[PDB]
């Protein structure tokens, strides 16, 4: 039944609990309520590293080490992925990190990489330093919302493009609602998210009730004892 | 084998690897060059609250709500209950968290409280506010390595006692070394822990491998997929 009311696409839980879908907008205010009270970007982006690298270890059978393409872009979304690389590399999994170069550095990419400078994941500018041969599991993280221009830029259609090529099943974490991802990894709540999105799942990433409630929504915990959810139509 | 070398207690996971027991200094050390890395406290607090949360909610069953009694400090340990506290009641845990009322503000404590303000969780300073009956798991984050006169304080002793009394098993998170648990979880690489730590687990905070060689451990991670194990003698 309906436990998460808002104030538009809709899914369901394994147990039946539907977990609708949010805005943009929503998912923005949200989020500064919840950094507002403490939960700050730096916080979030540690648990959705562990759980969405969590998510990706299932993803790999979960017993030569496994490879991951990782396919980060220069913000915010990029450093989700960075996280979840390191975390991956930390559990002795081969982690081979696409970014490409940029100018204006951001905080929490470079926070993101001075620990995944650490382990022994790969850091790579250049695609063609990406194995040739099909890996376990790509990893995207290219698209962020803010960026309205950003897929028309050659090095993310090329990016795309090696993606399409490699044959590797694609999780895409936090995709743009607007690569075919075999699965995607939805953060909070989902945004209404579609066919190209694949299988969904849902990520708990630390949001108390009472912040759900702060921007008017009715929210109830779709997660069980689980932090990672798998969600259909 | 012996894949983990430190320049005490030796510990071995199920597939027999060795993991060596540090000693405090050390594990001080080791985790002030993975703050001056980027791995800050905060980051680290929210990465504990998670994965002692899922080691909490499996030995809750992982299936009326379970009933967790949280018994903290005024220090980084008890911010680190409060965190797996949170977690919990985002679970749909009934946690009734203890704190005694002090004076010195601590950040970490000031950040978990105000997160775990938003949840459906209970915060009290009396012990007389906890359940009269058996609850499903209590969790232990009383002392801490820094105050060695805490344990002589009438605040804490009532508070040991009233663990004692509940009837209910003990998961201690990150005791110190010198309340009888069922568990404890060591964090990182654990500390010389004795008989009275109960049954021994090890959680991943995530420190990279080069970390570790930066404080002279040769380190190979003990977990395979697991964010959390179990070690025996």
């Amino acid at each position: 039944y309906r436990r998460i009311i808002v104030p538009s696409k809709e899914f369901c839980t394994d147990s039946g609990l539907v977990v609708p879908s949010i805005s943009y907008e929503l998912h923005k205010k949200l989020l500064s309520v919840a950094e507002k009270h403490g939960l700050t970007l730096e916080r979030r982006l540690e648990m959705t590293g562990v759980c969405a690298s969590q998510m990706a270890l299932t993803l790999l059978g979960g017993p030569q080490r496994p490879t991951v393409a990782l396919l980060c872009g220069p913000h915010v979304k990029g450093a989700q992925g960075i996280s979840c690389g390191r975390h991956l590399a930390n559990h002795d999994v081969q982690v081979i990190l696409f970014l490409p170069n940029f100018v204006k550095m951001l905080e929490s990419i470079t926070n993101e990489l001075s620990l995944f400078s650490k382990t022994q994941g790969q850091q790579v500018s250049s695609l063609k330093d990406l194995p040739t041969s099909p890996v376990d599991l790509v990893i995207n993280c290219l698209d962020c919302p803010e960026n309205v221009f950003l897929r028309d830029q050659p090095w993310y259609k090329a990016a795309v493009a090696w993606a399409n090529q490699n044959r590797a099943p694609v999780l895409s974490i936090d995709p743009p609602v607007h690569i075919d991802a075999k699965w995607s990894l939805a953060l909070g709540l989902p945004l209404p998210l579609g066919e190209h999105a694949g299988r969904i799942y849902l990520c708990d990433i630390g949001i108390p009730q009472q912040v759900f409630q702060e921007v008017g929504i009715n929210y109830h915990s779709p997660f069980g004892c689980k932090f990672v959810i798998p969600l259909h139509s």
